[PDB]
C-alpha cells in the first residue's frame, strides 16, 4: 500500500498547519 502512504504524507502537513 505504498501508493496509499504517500497521499497520506501530504495530509499530515495540512493537518499541522490547518
Amino acid at each position: 500500500i505504498f501508493g496509499a502512504i504517500w497521499p497520506l504524507a501530504l495530509g499530515a502537513l495540512k493537518n499541522l498547519i490547518k
